[PDB]
């Protein structure tokens, strides 16, 4: 008598909701589809791979579309010897945590707050007495109340043997720059940075990319395990075609024209951290000194087959793709205050910014984009259009955190800022909102930073800022063009 | 051959899903939309914000729609002092771990299965027999194998040191209930439990409150190292139009009422534990005993700019939006059979209930929803309508677990428990199920708790039943009203 | 001047996107649905049941459509004796931990890599003795450079005292296969390595089946303490029927045919593990030897009751539901190349395939797919259609990151591997890409494993592939059939 | 006629029976209910002493109960007193309680 009755108590209101019913929930509805089929073809480069070095490749044409694009990359095991022992001890420096550069630049800035005999004291003094100056800096600075000394010495367990290991996130850190590029034009650009950015705010729970990438979450003595044999790593290319099966690049419409792939690859010396300034680090299979040519990498593409009637519609009439263009603003930071002119174009859906130490930089931490002690870097941010407060000042927090909730799958661990014009910038088919920079005479963003950011062992640290804009590939007479 | 074959391959049963098919993977559509713009913009309240009073802010009018809305609540750092040092030491009481009323509540059930000279026992015997006692408590209420004591001797490493710090979860306790009002009518209510319930089923992974609310997963440590400077929380308020951009509020149809957010907030004695009970706490910058005006709050709206022509078809016809209220039914606990009579109205979509120990109240663990020893506080329920079982007695897994398997983003970490009448309660756009409590006679959710729940230390535990309903929001003539 | 401006800054790319605009986001559309309601219900089998039996269950007709199922299943506590102080020692054997199996097999390997007095060496040498040959061994098959010996001497900190446990994921290990069948018919069947595959693929983050299963990621203590008292699971049953609410199987439809499913049982002897092989089990409440008897499972079905008028219309014409059945190849492995002959029918979506060493199975470490050393197992697999490479030979990171990165919600945390012809094979209701294998004459998964693989104590491990295809439910005239 | 069950019979389980159709009504219907004859042994003589617990007149919680209620009536040094001496106490206060 009860759920009939609910049936049946329906008035003008429920009318707007369930009137001419078009759908039901206990019989399920399809659509057919066309006949496709995937298949991943591994490809090497057109160059030879090396570290330092730029190298291409042409794509093949082995089917109708493209779809998914991942790095392959092979770095070999890694081994240490001590350069007394080595026939020839000449290699490239690599960072080392017997001198490591970002905690003597953590500890330049609270010298001026150690009181007593610092030059003189023992080991275990120095270390207390860098403990309180860090409390009573803390508490100058930032009104802190002062941690128990016992609780600011975190021992890292480091192992008593030794090691070397590949940086964190490597498979980002090896690719400095990648341009996708369609008959000598460049259709995008992604940097390091940038993948890794990405990552932080749009990875996915259970799809992150750790392994894929040899990302351990700051976990050192996982690094080390890694790194002690051959890694093969799958960084995926996070390309507009990549985002969705109806983005897939449709390579029989663009016939005249190449697809390459050009990678610029980091430095060796930035890629490899080692316990001790005096060892010499090994190919661990080769036992030979790790050098440029150590580095493997090649090209894993998904093709897509389709039924000769889509790809004969396709190849007479593929006409245009909205497609998604990063942008960059790299500038050097030597002052707390900063300010950024975006000089980006076209309809912004969003745009990333974070800093990075020297010091965190050059101990090869290259995702640390921590201020002074692990701190937060920025204190608060402004956003710009011709002198117009866009964004009136904000902390960190809000451009880190509520920006994230608002838009993104996740929120960073690391100090990513973001903010999005968009509504759903995740969404690579439905525009859902933008700002035309390309109409904007200015675009400032405007950045107080922590104290001493930027001061003294840290002159020359970075601002990265990335951009997210809107364009058109056209596909014409067998040509591809934006 | 093969893959030509497929495609060809079709039969009778394939026309269904494929024949005049509407969509293809190999070229991407897109949807033109209208021009807009997002605004985030912070306002005071109008009224003085201090704990343990009610505080209210009429929202501004700076764009067309009214999208996210946060409370930005600004915390500041803690310090103690002994109270023999202090010039002033009289200060409210707050919880005190040296005095954990939870464990003495507890111990309080274990008393009678404790064998032997308890009152003269050393502090290491009352330990040890507390423990013994804890296995013949469970082995006597719940047929339970007994544990290994020194399993059970689980130290806390507590610092050897004085603290303070605010609470678990601060930013959600601070609200003890909030009214979204328009035209001087509630529109909705929301309270501090429900906000956290619905942050732990509908907290999507990567995207959870943690630091947003000042939550650390019951880590003290980590409360401890946050409270001892400022803290920023922006605290979001989960009402119908911060959902879905469809249901962003439409300021222009509403010209002729004020909107308001009004505010209880928690008192102060509830917000701080401190280490022990002799200590005063002190504002970490002022160095002043915390008082009740220490509390700042704003509110941060997100506003929608609409092109001209939207903005004058939204105030020509605006229409009506379906909306989600909150309903609260709150009862006292003092036996472990308990039947709450749910008075909710309107089509009901889901509800949610938890129990609250007063121990773990007066402790300070406000989002502990735990019973005895840590134990599930639910045996079983059962839900009635009219005297009839709509679903028969169920054991606490069912109702926590599998409930929330089926209709929610994530499975709760603490002892939430749910029932949907929708297959979709987190679609803020789409009805898919409810049942109208405004036709039903009586309502009654039936409870068995665990043994000697609501009895002795514990008389006073809290039920929270929390419903959601629909309801219909209309705007005509520049008046919004339900 | 400047947001109105980007308004009027339209051009003719911008016309395919928002000329005509069919969608606002400041104004919510909603659609009417028709009246349902949801009601869970618990009932028995129809035949006892017991562990290493067949069991079944007719399923009740308490509505219109089934939706959700889930075998409850209730477990007893577990408590230990010694052999010589019980009055009836004489019970089945249990995998004991005095007794590592898994253990003993990875040595076995690592022996002819053992230098020295093995034989006569201290317990504390021999330790020693078997982490440097495993670096012999490791060196000598995979170039790896050698770990610090006490880096690979992990105590597990295992408790001095006697305990069993229930096996990891106990849940899914229980349902050796389970089988629904409509009118006799079986229409698909599950089994309990598909299921954990499934739930390591397919697991969404924040609603992973953990507690549901009694799964603890490979945490023995929390097994333990777990297995101490009752268990009551809920595993859910992935049937086509339960992964979207239009695939929901009308039981109205299908009038004349009973529903049944049917379970067949673990033997108790695989379900647990004791810290001693000279223990008996007992029945924690009973105090008795656990016997088969103790196993009790009942099922829970969710209901939907339907409006008079879709519940007619239903019945008059439920039609046809795509649905997704699962096939399995079920091998022995007894050499390091293996080839998989996959007779497999329909148009399959997606296979899985994934190793268990014959040692990990007789440890009682039913889900444990890793390799000698807990390595990758597989080094490379390739897959052939009538002898020709349809993906060419690609390492194990391929197939087990790259292929659930691109086609899965998450990525396994064992030495899962999947392939998938579909681009969203997750989703149940918009068919996305297949192969039909009906079509070829063969289809061959030929995979290179890790060295000494299938070898000695190992002879007898198993290869587990599962494919996903497609199939279409009719129901007519009150009968259902494939 | 007499039926077996179609489940298993146990003690604290559920069992079910489908009745026959071995007539056109259906009269009188009585459970026949088969228990064993019962023996004890010491749990010292026992190989397997491990058993449910029963209710055990050594441990009379009924009498326990009702002297728990008179105990407020007790005149005098009850715990150190003899058997004979407590239960001569135990009659007066429920004299004494009763009154």
């Amino acid at each position: 008598a009860g759920s009939l009755t609910q049936l049946l108590a329906t008035g003008s209101m429920d009318a707007a909701l369930t009137q001419n019913a078009t759908r039901t929930f206990w019989k399920s509805s399809y659509q057919k589809h066309s006949l496709f089929a995937l298949e991943s073809i591994n490809q090497p480069f057109t160059t030879q791979v090396q570290f330092g070095a730029e190298s291409h490749i042409t794509v093949n044409r082995q089917g109708d579309l493209l779809s998914w694009m991942y790095l392959k990359i092979v770095l070999p095991g890694l081994k240490v010897q001590n350069q007394a022992d080595t026939v020839q001890p000449t290699q490239q420096s690599f960072a080392s945590l017997d001198n490591d550069v970002a905690a003597q630049a953590d500890v330049s800035h609270v010298l001026p707050y150690i009181e007593g005999a610092y030059t003189e004291a023992s080991l275990n003094t120095k270390e207390q007495l860098i403990a309180e100056a860090k409390n009573s800096y803390e508490a100058a600075k930032y009104n802190a109340a002062p941690l128990p000394v016992a609780a600011q010495m975190q021992s890292t367990e480091m192992p008593d043997f030794d090691y070397a290991y590949w940086t964190e996130a490597i498979g980002f850190h090896l690719i400095k720059r990648a341009e996708f590029k369609v008959g000598g034009a460049t259709i995008d650009t992604i940097w390091s940075e940038l993948l890794f950015a990405m990552e932080e705010l749009m990875g996915r729970a259970g799809r992150r990319l750790t392994e894929t990438i040899g990302r351990t979450l700051r976990r050192p003595t996982e690094l080390m395990k890694a790194s002690r044999q051959e890694q093969i790593l799958y960084v995926p290319l996070p390309w507009y075609f990549t985002k969705h099966p109806s983005l897939a690049f449709p390579l029989v419409a663009a016939t005249y024209h190449n697809i390459q792939l050009w990678v610029q690859w980091a430095q060796l010396n930035s890629c490899i951290i080692k316990s001790r300034s005096n060892l010499v680090v090994l190919h661990a299979e080769r036992n030979v000194p790790i050098s440029d040519d150590h580095l493997r990498a090649s090209l894993e593409c998904t093709y897509v087959h389709l039924e000769a009637a889509e790809r004969d519609a396709l190849t007479a009439n593929a006409g245009t793709q909205l497609i998604v263009q990063h942008q960059a603003h790299l500038q050097q930071v030597s002052s707390n205050n900063v300010t950024a002119r975006l000089n980006f174009n076209f309809p912004v859906l969003e745009f990333y910014y974070f800093l990075r130490r020297k010091a965190n930089k050059d101990a090869g931490d290259h995702f640390n984009f921590s201020g002074i002690g692990g701190r937060d870097p920025v204190v608060s941010a402004e956003l710009l259009f011709n002198n117009t407060a866009r964004v009136t000042q904000k902390p960190a927090v809000w451009w880190r955190a509520v920006q994230a909730l608002q838009f993104h799958s996740s929120a960073p661990l690391t100090n990513i800022y973001s903010y999005s014009f968009s509504l759903s910038p995740e969404d690579p088919i439905t525009p859902s909102g933008s700002a035309n920079f390309s109409r904007l005479d200015s675009v400032e963003l405007a950045l107080t930073l922590q104290d001493d950011f930027g001061a003294a062992h840290d002159a020359n640290s970075e601002l990265f800022v990335f951009a997210r804009s809107y364009n058109i590939l056209k596909f014409t007479n067998g040509l591809a063009g934006l």
